[PDB]
């Protein structure tokens, strides 16, 4: 007995066909089960067929018998069907109210996550159905990861390689970071593993957990943990003050933090606020800038990723008390400059997914984009503030929706953060990269800023341009590019001061094989957001749409503080960049 | 001529922009907005507007001056002058009587992109009316022009009467060895030249299919075949008219059962001026368009398109049901391709006229068929109106089919509703008619493409077939000059053939001719183009996608490649997102 996810109004009624099991009113689980293929509805007692040895569990096929339920050839003469005059039958059936928005929920209750479009309307729902997609999401993707094979230990290389031998039949899974194994041993529970292809022969790359020394014949499952019930909301309802409620600000405020002074101001006269900050302009430096306003504050910082917690944890080590702070970690090697586990420092730094359950006068919430709306909700229910505060760019990387195939995935249904910037657009606009030369500036500006990006360096006149589709190689999961790596190798003999460049492609394995052949420092691009290197090289590798998404190019081209060299395959993304074409030799 | 009518406001001038290739009329108000707000300087009137000094070099028109009686620059104008470009105008003939414009800025952009952008296309399919023909014209010309920038191919040796080795002009762009690009050959004589016919080539040597057949000799060369674009003056579409009765058409008192689902459509063309058939692969289009006679059997009804191939298919289809001394095939004496030869030929008072838009006469009918809509251009659209003064007009292909290949567009993917006012139509307030049920394909197939394009209207005659196939297998990928090639994807379907042998009567369409070209060297099936092969339809169908590029991944480019299957079809899939959309079995991969 509990509340409909759809009205709330008390029921006795669950659908038990979806993976959530929510409960569904006796007017909003008729217009679920008559529309949809979801038939199973459970009550105090399942409504099944309760003749000996009937599997007759198709509510629209079933009677209420009195007490019991029955089918058609089994119910007796005084008897009627559950599903009558739009409503399933059910406890508290004269109290109902029904629901407007019962097509959303059975179009989210039914999708496999497959299409964009399930992931649009997981983003224009109401709040209620914004938990229930996310809910049901995380739940069919740890369901998806059953079918995936078993990983073998073929052969142990070194303590970083290793050969694999994999399950005939059953589909293998992608190897890289989105993908987590847990290892056995046959009894002992080996760890928590990752995978990565990368360039000699038929050898993976492992990065594990717990050390140990795996032994061939050990198997690598999959981490699947269990999806928790959602109870807060993605963002609670917005309370606009007049004055600062809740903090103090100081008045001996640094020159570092001056020019951030009408934004601290807004943070405090609202419940939550959103920043967006595209790359290079001092994201981290507004989110620490806060704690000095309010020196007072306990805050807690936090994001998804390990490493955009540990960012701002070293840029904390620069400006605040290092015994006034804590880096939480539960059971990657990540910030270890602080004293962990220490839940009740003014300044905690902490994942999203490993947050406890506190309160605090601020909460910052870094690198938004990589937020899916179950991390939206799992942050106000354990974080209880008086302001939160949502920075990130709409316009860099999302979370990997790993069982989207089909169709692109748009900024504004990211979650509701992202979904609110890219519609009334955000709360505060840091507007000035001080980070990029121009070139970069002002080509990402017109590409996904709308020409509000302002650059604060001139032209570097370092900043080049190849188109050169080359030969595209692909392997196991990803894809390589050795004659986008023959140019490069060119160019690094022609222009050595070019030999601190960081390699950048949309692949781990052509990464692995530019560190073969360049000796360059490689970085994906997803592991390269909020980061930055004086100089870098980029292939694009294919012309898939994997490599030729605009947030990916921007966070690529931005990586760089005084140089760039694209080696481009799309003509598009090619002719937007605004670098100094050069002549393939 | 150095007066006109003004392209924007239709107030006469004596003012042309000379750095427009189209040189539009321009009035003395929208003449100064247009050159003030883009680089466009160079204004013409019956003489140019530059500077008559000796040796002066100045042609921007606000820097010049009337002086005396011509024009000068600030350097060289005479005491007594005043300048032809201020004051909101550019001096010329009527400056009393000009309106001028509400907004220029559809103009500039119009006037000043490269065609390059898929925003450009957009642009010219949603601006007024007038402004879609100055588009047309400017875009069409840029192309044209364009062509004359690429190098010329020689021949410098002969392998076959199917392959040759060509050399190139250095230092010029040389094009891609397409379907899309067509040249004139040329062989050298004693003195001067003479054309040999059009060309076009494949795939390090090519292969070339000409319009006449000679055993071309070392030294004959080829240019790229540049067409003159005349100016525009009728719309895309006449104004509507939905009528009370059948107009100007008369039913026929009994009809075959043929046709006879198409009664509903039939009457609907009679009672609105113009109409629009949407009708997917299957289907059957020209059943419908050649029925449309045997209803209005007095009708007089011109039946055009834009390649010959779509008019020749027309025509095969009034040959089994119109009488054949009732129709005739227009056959422009320029250019002699090969097209129908079972009608008389240029005869514009036969009841039943078959011709290409670029061959049409002057002439009216009682209703006109344009099909394969989803080819034509917007130019197209305006030359039909201006050529045809009909009663009714029925617009028949689809908006999920292949459109004219955009040459110029390289950045951008174009959707079906910026591909002319017709598919715009089609798209955004729904076809009047809508042909739903397919004959040709396998029900894999049918519930692929109707769940793929069109909104699961579209239903399946056939039985599942259990020979639609998928396999998803990236391979590798090489480029050359215009195309790329997957040597591993053909090397799939060689262990798909050796377990399958029935499958050698099967046809291999790769969106690129270059893997064609590879796969007639270790398979040997006849290759075709998705572009190559729209409108006919074949048993087996082998596709390799090749790359995962927005061209081998265009929707209505995979919509037209799967449904030319009649039973079975092999799909060795690159990208993983149309892979998914394909209702087929998946076979593991060796
Ligand atoms: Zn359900
Ligand atoms: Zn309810
Ligand atoms: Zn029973
Ligand atoms: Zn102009
Ligand atoms: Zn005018
Ligand atoms: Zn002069």
């Amino acid at each position: 007995v509990g509340a409909c996810v759809l009205c709330n109004s008390q029921t006795s009624l669950r659908c038990g066909a979806c993976i959530r099991r929510p409960f569904l009113c006796c007017k909003c689980c008729y217009d679920h089960v008559i529309s949809t293929s979801h038939k199973l509805v459970l009550s105090v007692n399942p409504y099944v067929c309760n003749a000996p040895g009937c599997d007759v569990t198709d509510v629209t096929q079933l009677y209420l018998g009195g007490m019991s339920y029955y089918c058609k050839s089994h119910k007796p003469p005084i008897s009627f069907p559950l599903c009558a005059n739009g409503q399933v039958f059910g406890l508290y059936k004269n109290t109902c109210v029904g629901s407007d928005n019962v097509t959303d929920f059975n179009a989210i209750a039914t999708c496999d996550w497959t299409n964009a479009g399930d992931y649009i309307l997981a983003n224009t729902c109401t709040e209620r159905l914004k938990l229930f997609a996310a809910e049901t999401l995380k739940a069919t993707e740890e369901t998806f990861k059953l079918s995936y094979g078993i990983a073998t230990v073929r052969e142990v290389l070194s303590d970083r390689e290793l050969h694999l031998s994999w399950e005939v039949g059953k589909p293998r899974p992608p190897l890289n970071r989105n993908y987590v194994f847990t290892g056995y041993r046959v009894k002992v529970q080996i760890g928590e593993y990752t995978f990565e292809k990368g360039d000699y022969g038929d050898a993976v790359v492992y990065r594990g957990t717990t050390t140990y020394k795996l032994n061939v014949g050990d198997y690598f499952v999959l981490t699947s943990h269990t999806v928790m019930p959602l109870s807060a909301p993605t963002l609670v309802p917005q309370e606009h003050y007049v004055r600062i409620t809740g903090l103090y600000p100081t008045l001996n405020i640094s020159d570092e933090f001056s020019s951030n002074v009408a934004n601290y101001q807004k943070v405090g006269m609202q419940k939550y606020s959103t920043l967006q900050g595209p790359p290079g302009t001092g994201k981290s430096h507004f989110a620490i800038g806060l704690a000095l306003y309010y020196p007072s504050a306990r805050i807690v910082y936090t994001a998804c990723s390990h490493a955009a917690v540990d960012a701002l944890c070293e840029k904390a080590l620069k400006y605040l008390p290092i015994d006034k702070c804590s880096r939480i970690i539960p059971a990657v090697e990540c910030f270890d400059k602080f004293k962990v586990n220490s839940t009740l420092e003014q300044y905690v730094f902490c994942t999203v997914n490993a947050l406890p359950e506190t309160t605090a006068d601020i909460v910052v919430f870094d690198e938004i984009s990589m937020a899916t709306n179950y991390d939206l909700s799992v942050v106000n229910a354990r974080l209880r503030a008086k302001h939160y505060v949502y920075i990130g760019d709409p316009a860099q990387l999302p979370a990997p929706r790993t069982l989207l195939t089909k169709g692109t995935l748009e900024p504004e249904y990211f979650n509701s953060v992202c979904r609110l910037m890219k519609t009334i657009g955000p709360d505060m606009f840091l507007g000035t990269c001080r980070r990029c030369p121009a070139e970069i500036v002002d080509t990402v500006s017109a590409l996904v800023y709308d020409n509000k990006l302002k650059a604060h360096k001139d032209k570097s006149a370092q900043c080049f341009k190849m188109f050169y589709k080359g030969v595209i190689t692909h392997d196991v999961s990803s894809a390589i590019n050795r004659p986008q790596i023959g140019v490069v190798r060119e160019f690094l003999t022609r222009n050595p001061a070019w030999r601190k460049a960081v390699f950048i492609s949309p692949y781990n394995s052509q990464n692995a094989v530019a560190s073969k052949i360049l000796g360059l420092p490689t970085q994906t691009v997803d592991s390269s957001q909020g980061s930055e290197y004086d100089y870098v090289i980029f292939t694009q590798t294919t012309e898939t749409a994997h490599s030729c998404n605009v947030n990916r190019f921007n966070v690529a081209i931005t990586r760089a503080k005084v140089g760039i060299l694209c080696i481009m395959s799309d003509r598009d993304l090619y002719d937007k960049l605004q670098f100094t074409s050069l002549e393939i030799p």
